[PDB]
Order: C-alpha cells, then sequence, then structure tokens
C-alpha cells in the first residue's frame, strides 16, 4: 500500500525511489548534462517502464542522457523501452511521452530532466 | 531519514512529505473530486509557496480543490499571498496553473486534475 520514497535531496521530487528534477531553462545537451552533474546527478536514464511509469504523462520534450545509442554512464539502451523517432538529424535524444526518444541536434536548446538513484 | 519522503502510496509522487498524482483523463470538477476520494485523497490544496515550490513546474491547467460557495474541500479558506486568482470565465471551481495562479472556471467543464494526500 503505502511506502516511503528515497533517499533524495529534499528539493527533489521522489517517485519509486528515484529522484527527479525538472529544468525549464532551455540549454543544449552538454550544458544540460553539466547541470545535472553539478548536482550529483545525471540526465534522465529510462530503464524500466514499470518503475518509471509516470514518464507516460510527460508534457513536452526534454533532454535525456541518451547519445549516439547508449546512456551517459556507458550503459546500453535496453531494447523494449523506447521507440526512437527521427525529428532532426543529430546525435542526442529528447524524451517525450509515451516512452519515445526523438533524435535531436545536440546544440538545440531544450528543457531537461535530471535524475538520481541511491539503488 | 530526513532524506526519505512519505508516507505515500507506492505509485504516487512524493515531495516534502506531500503525495501527488496527476490524472490526464479529463473530468468535470465533481467527478475529479470523486476520483481523488476513491484513492483516499483530495484534490490539490495549495498552502505554501515554499513547501509546494514544485508547483512552479506544473504544465497545463488542472482542477484543484478550491471552490466558491473561497474554500478548500477541507473547509479551510484560501490563505493570502499564495495564488493569483483570475476570473476570465464566470465559474465556481478553480484550476491550478503555473506559477501559483488559480483560474476560476465552470465546474462542469472537463479538465485534467491533480490529487494530493498527506499523512
Ligand atoms: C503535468 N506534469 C507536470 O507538470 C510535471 C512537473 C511536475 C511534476 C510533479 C509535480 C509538479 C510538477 N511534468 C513537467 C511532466 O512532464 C509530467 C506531468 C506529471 C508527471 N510529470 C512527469 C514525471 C515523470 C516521472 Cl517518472 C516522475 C516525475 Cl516526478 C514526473
Amino acid at each position: 500500500t503505502e511506502s516511503y520514497c528515497g533517499p533524495c535531496p529534499k528539493n527533489w521530487i521522489c517517485y519509486k525511489n528515484n529522484c527527479y528534477q525538472f529544468f525549464d531553462e532551455e540549454k543544449n545537451w552538454y550544458e544540460s548534462q553539466a547541470s545535472c552533474m553539478s548536482q550529483n546527478a545525471s540526465l534522465l536514464k529510462v530503464y524500466s517502464k514499470e518503475d518509471q511509469d509516470l514518464l507516460k504523462l510527460v508534457k513536452s520534450y526534454h533532454w535525456m542522457g541518451l547519445v549516439h545509442w547508449q546512456w551517459e554512464d556507458g550503459s546500453s539502451l535496453s531494447p523494449n523501452l523506447l521507440t526512437i523517432i527521427e525529428m532532426q538529424k543529430g546525435d542526442c535524444a529528447l524524451y517525450a511521452s509515451s516512452f519515445k526518444g526523438y533524435i535531436e541536434n545536440c546544440s538545440t536548446p531544450n528543457t531537461y530532466i535530471c535524475m538520481q538513484r541511491t539503488v
């Protein structure tokens, strides 16, 4: 039924023990990556439809940590998680609902989602 | 333990010990209220710009629990210095909009809604 969520920094949003923050500033992919890292975090990593099911409600497009495909940490993209759609020619990806990755020019300013997990 | 948030239902968002859930199937205010109650919750109650500073990130408009008979569902009145109340329509129910706006609208109009729980 109920549970606690964490551990997370207190100004981060907690969902199924992952910590998220949304940034409304539009930045290119590298600036966004650096922004998350400066907060002991990374860009959004999509690893579970079940544990990240609220990603189905995302409004708009946001940078996630997927680059040309693998994640920031060097982990590969798991196969049955994202439908990858070409939007602009590019080497980075935007997350958008529902479980889509939209290929985007890495220089294009976009909002972004940061994520932390303490397993 | 300061790093944990809750208690909340396992599939709800937690922020500063409040639990939130977003519903994107549009309902009128009364049906939105009943939907939140069916999950042991209420519609969004806005009581603090700091404790609920995540509400600056909300995209689109959503039913909250403020109704003019201005009272929240729990019977408390709206506190000052929380929301900019705007009346573009005649209406008796309020939609939340970022940043800390409440739009007075017709209760019968279908809208998305935000539910909230706090133990
Ligand atoms: C309408 N909406 C919003 O306004 C939110 C920003 C927000 C989030 C929570 C509370 C206040 C504001 N953003 C901008 C979205 O894109 C969506 C939806 C809700 C859900 N979220 C996406 C989402 C996905 C996961 Cl896995 C975890 C979280 Cl915490 C959020």
